[PDB]
C-alpha cells in the first residue's frame, strides 16, 4: 500500500525532535516532563523489527540494515495528563502516548487515515528494564475518536473491574486485539525478546476490522477473518487519531466513595513506579496492490 503516515522513527530522529513535537509525532499526551524524558530512541542498543530492514548485496558480511531505531515509550509516577492548562489532571491513569501527525497536525491526518481501508501496523517488544505490571490493564494502541471511546485497542494486563475480582486475570500478560466494543479478536503471551508485529485493517466504509501478526522476521499472518466493528458511530464521529504508547488504568481503591470508583481518569490505586514497553514498525498505509506483510512482499487482500 501507499504509506499515509510513517511513525517509524529515522536513524537520524532526536530527543530534540520529540521535545518540539515535529512531524511525525505529536507528544502533547503526557505528564508534565518533556517528551524526551518519557519518549527514549534506541539507536544500535536494540535492533528494530526486522520485518522492514533493507538487504545488502553482498549478503555476507553484512545481511541487513536497520531503517527505523526503535522506541522505549515509559510512564512513571510524573505520567499525570492535564488535558490543557485547565483541566482537571488524569489522577487515575498512568500515561505516555504519541499521536500520528502530518505537517504538524493530527487534524488534518484524520481524513486521510480515515477513509477506505486503511492498515495499522505496530510492533511491540517487551521492556524487561522496567516491567509492565500485568495486574493492571494497559491500553498500548487505539485510534481514539472524539468521544474517547477506541475504534480497536491492542490491550495488555488484566482488564479493570469495578468491584476488583480475581488478579491477575487469566491471559493477562497476553497482548489482545479488541473491537470498539472491547470483543477480544485475537490474543497471544506477550513472550520477552520477540517482537510482536500486528496489522489491523480498517474498512472505514464498511465498519470492519482484520488483524495480522506474527513475530520476528516472520510475514504477517491473518489471524481472524474480516470481523464487522458496527458500535463504531457512523460519519466523522468514527473517525479519530492514532496514539501509541501506554496508558494504565488504575485499580479500584475501595477507600474511595463508591460514586467514584468506577471514574478510572481521576480515582484508583496508581504506585509510583516506571514501567515500559518498545516500539517500532509502526505506521500506516492504505491497501493499493495489498497489505505489506514484511520483508518487501506485498499481500493481495479484500
Amino acid at each position: 500500500g501507499k504509506v499515509l503516515w510513517d511513525g517509524r522513527a529515522p536513524r537520524n530522529y532526536t530527543s530534540f525532535h520529540l521535545d518540539a513535537s515535529v512531524d511525525p509525532y505529536l507528544t502533547v499526551v503526557k505528564g508534565p516532563r518533556a517528551a524526551s524524558i518519557y519518549t527514549r530512541l534506541l539507536g544500535r542498543e536494540v535492533t528494530p523489527t526486522p520485518l522492514w530492514n533493507d538487504r545488502l548485496f553482498p549478503e555476507v558480511p553484512y545481511p541487513a540494515v536497520s531503517t527505523e531505531q526503535a522506541l522505549l515509550v515509559l510512564i512513571g509516577n510524573s505520567s499525570v495528563f492535564t488535558p490543557g492548562s485547565s483541566g482537571r489532571p488524569q489522577t487515575g491513569f498512568r500515561r505516555t502516548e504519541l499521536i500520528a501527525q502530518v505537517n504538524g497536525s493530527n487534524i488534518d491526518l484524520i481524513p486521510i487515515i480515515g477513509k477506505g481501508r486503511v492498515a495499522f501496523h505496530f510492533s511491540v517488544l517487551m521492556d524487561e528494564w522496567h516491567k509492565l505490571d500485568m495486574i493492571h490493564e494497559h491500553q498500548l494502541v487505539f485510534v481514539e475518536p472524539s468521544d474517547g471511546s477506541h475504534v480497536f485497542t491492542l490491550q495488555v494486563g488484566s482488564p479493570f473491574t469495578n468491584p476488583t475480582g480475581p488478579l491477575p486475570a487469566p491471559r493477562a500478560d497476553w497482548l489482545k486485539i479488541l473491537n470498539h466494543n472491547l470483543d477480544v479478536l485475537f490474543e497471544t503471551e506477550f513472550t520477552d525478546e520477540t517482537w510482536h508485529n500486528f496489522a489491523v485493517i480498517v474498512d472505514w466504509e464498511k465498519r470492519t476490522l482484520q488483524v495480522w501478526y506474527s513475530q520476528n522476521e516472520n510475514n504477517l499472518v491473518w489471524v481472524t477473518p474480516v470481523l464487522p466493528n458496527e458500535t463504531v458511530k457512523r460519519g466523522t464521529a468514527g473517525r479519530g487519531d492514532f496514539h501509541f504508547g501506554i496508558l494504565k488504568l488504575p485499580l479500584v481503591n475501595v477507600a474511595d466513595p463508591p460514586e467514584v470508583r468506577d471514574d478510572v481518569v481521576h480515582y484508583g490505586i496508581q504506585p509510583p513506579t516506571t514501567h515500559g514497553i518498545m516500539y517500532s514498525g509502526v505506521f500506516i498505509e492504505d491497501l493499493e496492490d495489498g497489505l505489506s506483510v514484511g520483508n518487501k512482499f506485498i499481500q493481495e487482500v479484500a
